[PDB]
């Protein structure tokens, strides 16, 4: 996602974490504001453009070698690759926070987990084709862009009504309502099925496989004749909106559950 999506995921997670988890994270981050997670949710996307952070570019995605829209699937050993991936990064940084939460690596580990659980839920961050859709040029509201970009940025910002941290907070409030009582309230009690702090790869692969299903059902189902030729800000946006909104909600809910397990200690 772009910055709005990551901040929204982070604000949702803040609304679901336990108090002890909030304290654990505020202490690592040195921030006890009501934006503590949202304030770091974009860091990984700045870091990756620096020499020191170049290593971490592959950690934003897992290039699933499926065949969409005909067939979708993610396989860790087939798709992660030698340079690592979102799944291998969740394992590494989760294990740093479990083993060394008071050490110097904890700060970046937590900022990576906040960001990357967001990225796992962007379907085109779970797809090899055309570098996650970066190579598919499209038109969106009269502008030339690419399919990856409209899922990261154009469509979420249209739905949220802007791009800023305050707009993200409002959007997160809307999606948090949908989880607690609204649209998602009868399905969210299944969203953490299979979660296992002792198996970060298995857990994050469930999430990535869930998001990847939408590459076939939603991202690419219209077929590339349509996608290449049609302004996607109309009916394509209309069908995409419920899907990316539910995936942003899932990302925040699952991030909170994961942070609770990372911070958890038996009383
Ligand atoms: O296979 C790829 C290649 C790139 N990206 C993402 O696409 C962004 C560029 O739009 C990059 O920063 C990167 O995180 C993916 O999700 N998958
Ligand atoms: C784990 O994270 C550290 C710090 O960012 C990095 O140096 C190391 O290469 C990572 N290891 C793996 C297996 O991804
Ligand atoms: C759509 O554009 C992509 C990327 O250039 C291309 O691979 C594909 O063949 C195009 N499909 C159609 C039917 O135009
Ligand atoms: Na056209
Ligand atoms: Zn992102
Ligand atoms: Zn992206
Ligand atoms: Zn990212």
């Amino acid at each position: 996602w772009g910055n709005l999506g990551h901040e929204t995921v982070a604000y949702i997670a803040q609304s679901f974490v336990a108090s002890s988890t909030e304290s654990f994270c505020q202490n690592i981050l040195g921030d006890d504001s009501t934006s503590y997670l949202a304030n770091v949710a974009t860091w990984a996307d700045t870091y990756k453009y620096t020499d020191a952070g170049e290593f971490s570019k592959p950690y934003h995605f897992i290039d699933a070698q499926d065949n969409p829209p005909q067939s979708c699937g993610v396989d860790y050993d087939r798709d992660c690759g030698s340079a690592g991936c979102s799944i291998s990064a969740i394992q590494n940084y989760t294990n740093i926070l479990l083993e060394s939460p008071n050490g110097s690596e904890a700060l970046n580990a937590l900022k990576f987990v906040v960001h990357i659980i967001g990225d796992i839920h962007q379907p085109l961050h779970d797809e090899n084709l055309e570098a996650g859709g970066n190579g598919i040029d499209v038109t969106y509201d009269g502008e030339t862009t690419n399919l990856h970009h409209i899922w990261d940025t154009n469509m979420p910002e249209e739905a949220a009504g802007g791009y800023s941290l305050s707009v993200a907070k409002t959007y997160a409030d809307l999606l948090t309502e949908r989880i607690k009582t609204g649209t998602y309230s009868s399905k969210k009690d299944s969203w953490t099925d299979g979660i296992d702090i002792k198996d970060p790869v298995s857990t994050s692969m469930i999430w990535a496989a869930d998001a990847n299903t939408y590459v076939c059902s939603t991202v690419l189902d219209d077929g590339l004749a349509y996608i290449n030729s049609t302004d996607l800000s109309g009916e394509y946006y209309d069908k995409s909106q419920p899907v990316f909104e539910e995936l942003i909600a899932k990302a925040g809910y699952r991030l909170a559950a994961w942070l609770d397990l990372i911070a958890s200690q038996p009383s």
